């Protein structure tokens, strides 16, 4: 199953103004379908990017900006999860997405069907890191049948609706 976020998750970029996550997989899988690059898995695609993301390093919580190689564009799930967060964050992911939590001092890996309300994410308060709990999860149907995400070789997340999301 995919671990994916919706095309609208809006992905800070290092160098611009931040982007849906759609537009920048959609534009590298139109460019690669032309130039030969373009992968293809049972259930999508991927292909080349090089962008400019920021990400937390967890260990140290240090916010660093860090370079995006592959754009990945999967079906969408029969369902999907709205995760929102008391410091006001919020994202739509696949349920198996997972997150970054805080849980009496380590750092573990959640998805996000087994998130429960008070689990703290990491995410940006203005640009303060920030443990932030979940307030809310909630299911729904998708309509739009398609779901993304990036590679960050190294650190495996990206700063996207205020949140540090796990990535490829």
């Amino acid at each position: 199953s995919a671990k994916a976020v919706d095309y609208e998750t809006e992905v800070v970029l290092g160098n611009g103004e931040r982007k849906k996550i759609g537009e920048i997989v959609e534009r590298a899988i139109e460019e690669a379908e032309k130039n030969g690059k373009l992968g293809r898995v049972d259930d999508g695609f991927y292909a080349p990017i090089d962008i400019e993301v920021y990400s937390l390093d967890l260990e140290t919580l240090k916010v660093r900006k860090a370079r995006a190689n592959i754009a990945w564009k999967r079906t969408a799930p029969k369902k999907m999860m709205l995760v929102k967060t008391r410091g006001g964050k919020r994202i739509r992911v696949t349920p198996t997405h997972p997150f970054f939590v805080l849980e009496e001092g380590k750092v573990a890996m959640r998805k996000a069907r087994d998130l429960e309300e008070g689990n703290k994410i990491a995410t940006i308060e203005g640009l303060s890191v920030s443990w932030d709990e979940v307030a809310e999860i909630l299911e729904y149907e998708p309509k739009d049948p398609w779901v993304y995400d990036l590679q960050v070789p190294g650190y495996h997340n990206f700063l996207a609706n205020g949140i540090f999301v796990h990535a490829a």
